[PDB]
C-alpha cells in the first residue's frame, strides 16, 4: 500500500505478513505488536534483513516523438531488522526494535522524456521504537509505546523532451516568424534533456507514539488491534533549479528555478497511521493459521508541498492518497523439533486513486504469495527464511503532457537469526 514497508521480519517475511500481532514467538514481531511482549519469558533478541528485488516497469510514447519505456526503475532494497524484547516481571516488560515501515525506489535515467517527472525519489525511513507492555488479567495485556522515526530524502529531477515540445510548439504558431519567439525557441531548445529541474534533499528525524492490545482466548488462541501514529517529519533542507530565474513567476508548472544555486527549504512529509486486527490459531499440535486485516489512513498524505525561506511555493506536487486495506491469511507447519514452515497469501488496494498515479510512485493493488521455514538450532537459537512474490496488474498513468503504463512485479529473500537467554 502506497509507500510503507511491512517487511521488518523474515520470520514473517514467510507468513506473507498474516497476523503479524497475535502470533509472537521469535520475538521481532513484537514491535507492530506492542501487546505481545507480555508473551515472553525470557529475553529474546532477533534480526536480520529483507532483500527486495523489484521489477517495476513503464510503458509509452510521448507527443516529442521518443519513447517513454523506462525498463527499470525500483532498485533491489536491503531494509534490514531487529528486535529485542524482554520480560521484567510478570505484570510487565519492555521491548525495542529497528524497523522501516516507510520508503521507496525509483529511478529514471537523468535523460528519458518525461523526466520532468521520472528524475529520482528516494525515502530511507528507520523507525526507532521502544514499547512496554502490561498483563493486568490473565488473558489481557496492554502495550503503549514511542517511536523515533528518521528519514533521509532526496528528490531530482529533470527537463525530459520538454525543450522540445515547448521549442516546437512556438515554432509553429505566428510567433516562429516572430525575432523574439525565435531566439525564445533557441532558448527552450538549449534546455538539455539531462538538466537538473528539480532538487530537494534532506534528513529530518520525527516522533510518535503507538499502542496496541492482545487478547488470548487460551495459550494457543490469540487476537490484537493496533495502531501506529501518524508521524509529521517537518523536513529543513535544500532546494535548486538549474533553470535561468527567468522562466520563474509565469505561473507554469515548471518548478521555481533558481539559477542552479541552493536555497533553503522546507516541507512535511506525513508518515502514515495504521490499525491492525490480527489473530492466531493453533488447530493442531503441528498446524497454526493466522488472520490479518490493516487500515493505513493514507489519506493523510495529502501533498508534497515545499516551501522557502520567504514562506513561497518552491515546489509542489498534489498526491491526494485515500485510505486502504490489506488483507492476509497464512499458515504454519511445525514439522518436528528443528524445522518450522509458512505460506501465505496477501493482499491489499493502492492508496492511490487512478486520477493520480504518477510514474514516480507507480501504485496498484499488490497480491502476495509467499512461504519460508525456520530452521531451530536448539531450543535457544534459529534461523529464518522465506521468500515472496509479488506481482500486480499493470495499470494506466497520466502525469504531465505524458500518458505512461506502469507493470509491478517483484521477489523477496528472508533471513534471520535469533537467539535466548
Ligand atoms: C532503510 C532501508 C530503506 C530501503 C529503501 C527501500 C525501497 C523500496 C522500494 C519501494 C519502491 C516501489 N514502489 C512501487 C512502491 O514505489
Ligand atoms: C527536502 C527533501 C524533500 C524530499 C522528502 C519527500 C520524499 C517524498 C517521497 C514519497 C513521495 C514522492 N513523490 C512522488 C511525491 O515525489
Amino acid at each position: 500500500a502506497g509507500f510503507q514497508l511491512n517487511e521488518f521480519s523474515s520470520s514473517g517475511l514467510g507468513r506473507a505478513y498474516s497476523g503479524e500481532g497475535a502470533i509472537a514467538d521469535d520475538a521481532g514481531n513484537v514491535s507492530r505488536g506492542g501487546g505481545l511482549i507480555t508473551m515472553f519469558d525470557r529475553p529474546t533478541f532477533s534480526a536480520g534483513a529483507v532483500y527486495i528485488d523489484p521489477d517495476v516497469n513503464i510503458s509509452g510514447t510521448s507527443p516529442s516523438g521518443r519513447s517513454l519505456k523506462a525498463d527499470n526503475i525500483a532498485p533491489t532494497a536491503w531494509v534490514p531488522n531487529m528486535h529485542f524484547v524482554a520480560p521484567i516481571n510478570d505484570q510487565f516488560g519492555w521491548g525495542a526494535s529497528i524497523t522501516s515501515n516507510y520508503g521507496l525506489a525509483t529511478e529514471f535515467n537523468d535523460t528519458y522524456a518525461g523526466g520532468s517527472v521520472g528524475g529520482t525519489t528516494d525515502l530511507e525511513t528507520m523507525n526507532l521504537n521502544l514499547s512496554g507492555a502490561y498483563r493486568l488479567n490473565n488473558a489481557w495485556s496492554f502495550g503503549l509505546g514511542f517511536n523515533a522515526v528518521y528519514a533521509r530524502a532526496k528528490i531530482e529531477r529533470f527537463a525530459g523532451d520538454l525543450g522540445q515540445l515547448v521549442a516546437g510548439q512556438i515554432m509553429q504558431s505566428p510567433a516562429g516568424q516572430t525575432q523574439q519567439g525565435q531566439a525564445l525557441a533557441a532558448t527552450a531548445n538549449g534546455i538539455d534533456s539531462n538538466t537538473k529541474t528539480a532538487h530537494l534533499n534532506g534528513n529530518q528525524w520525527g516522533f510518535g507514539w503507538n499502542a496496541g492490545i492482545l487478547y488470548e482466548l487460551d495459550k494457543n488462541n490469540r487476537y490484537a488491534l493496533t495502531y501506529r501514529s501518524e508521524v509529521k517529519i517537518d523536513f529543513k533542507g535544500n532546494y535548486s533549479s538549474d533553470l535561468n530565474r527567468a522562466f520563474n513567476n509565469y505561473g507554469l508548472p515548471i518548478p521555481t528555478a533558481t539559477g542552479g544555486a541552493t536555497q533553503s527549504g522546507y516541507l512535511t512529509l506525513n508518515l502514515p497511521e495504521m490499525w491492525e486486527v490480527s489473530g492466531y490459531n493453533r488447530v493442531d499440535p503441528q498446524w497454526a493459521i493466522h488472520y490479518s486485516l490493516a487500515y493505513t489512513s493514507w489519506s493523510q498524505f495529502q501533498q508534497l508541498k515545499a516551501t522557502s525561506t520567504s514562506g513561497d511555493t518552491l515546489f509542489q506536487k498534489h498526491e491526494g492518497f485515500k485510505d486502504a486495506y490489506r488483507i492476509a491469511l497464512g499458515t504454519t507447519y511445525y514439522y518436528d523439533d528443528n524445522w518450522t514452515f509458512r505460506t501465505g497469501i496477501a493482499f491489499d488496494d493502492s492508496p492511490v486513486p487512478a486520477q493520480n498515479r504518477s510514474i514516480s510512485i507507480p501504485d496498484q493493488d499488490r497480491f502476495w504469495l509467499s512461504a519460508g521455514t525456520t530452521y531451530a538450532f536448539n531450543k535457544d537459537a534459529s534461523v529464518d527464511v522465506g521468500v515472496s512474490y509479488m506481482h500486480g496488474q499493470s495499470v494506466k498513468i497520466n502525469e504531465g503532457p505524458y500518458q505512461f503504463e506502469s507493470e509491478g512485479k517483484a521477489w523477496l529473500f528472508g533471513t534471520n537469526f535469533n537467539y535466548a537467554f
